[PDB]
């Protein structure tokens, strides 16, 4: 009576969401086992295929994007997976980055308005804002991407390192 | 009557060119000179004026430059070298942070500037921040890729690698390292 649908599968990028142009990626779509058939589709175009595995050799600039992944049980259809964002990194020329709580600036040429910077393994700080201040100085290498609202998964291609190194 | 005083020969915005850059000599001795005179010390070619503007920093074009003047018929003495030097001409090496003694070590940093062409010669530099803060810029030098900077002062680290056989064919620089002592 009050069947509703099934709990919703899992979709991850292998090995990584954040893939730079002509690099692989492997999007997989899992739900648990009785799965009769899987869907796959990119929101952008509408178009979804039936197979689980969507493998991309290269990685392209119209491949970036988000993607959801459902599966049907019986004549039930699951909740559709959490968004996968897709983002295509080295689409456009690398910004630079430079400098108990320290300030980094992320620095572009092409008027975006984003900036993305992660610590290696790892740690991620978005902003709308080309100078982000880590709290936690916590010593490591870190790197930045910029990009436009507008298409907030093309970016470009990363930083040159910037090593942050506590005494 | 004997020599004048030396002149000043400073290039600008740097001595540092990366290839591609500008930069402009300039020589300048005591309001009132009659003639100056710049000369680049490996050609031993001069030219008889005090600035010289290089639109596009050229390997050739680093080196050694000296320059005097001359006012009535009585010469100065020479200006001090001033050492054009050229980046950019190799590829940048890579400067990483290396282990400290466990006990205390006074401030003491040890910093690697490593490449791989086999070059013997190392500059590692701290950049100074402009105003309300103006820092001073530090720079070390060291005949092997292994520095010890004692009682280092936080701030932004890059280093450059070259042969004592073209001292003024640098490489790029290297990635920045922020050093924060504690
Ligand atoms: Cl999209």
């Amino acid at each position: 009576g009050q069947s509703g649908p099934l709990p919703k599968p899992s979709l991850q990028a292998l090995p990584s969401s954040l893939v730079p142009l002509e690099k692989p990626v492997t999007l997989r779509c899992q739900g648990p086992p009785g799965v009769d058939l899987y869907r796959l589709e990119k929101l952008s175009s509408s178009r979804y295929q039936d197979q689980a595995v969507l493998f991309i050799p290269a990685m392209k600039r119209s491949l970036a994007g988000r993607y959801r992944c459902s599966y049907q049980n019986g004549s039930l259809w699951s909740l559709p997976s959490d968004q996968l964002e897709l983002v295509a990194t080295g689409v456009f020329a690398k910004p630079s980055l430079s400098a108990g709580d320290v300030t980094l600036q992320c620095q572009t040429r092409y008027g975006f308005d984003q900036f993305a910077l992660y610590k290696e393994g790892e740690r991620w700080y978005r902003a709308s804002f080309p100078i982000i201040t880590v709290t936690a100085a916590h010593s490591g290498t870190y790197r930045c991407y910029s990009f436009s609202s507008r298409d907030p998964y093309l970016w470009s291609a990363p930083s040159d390192p910037l090593e942050l190194v506590v005494t």
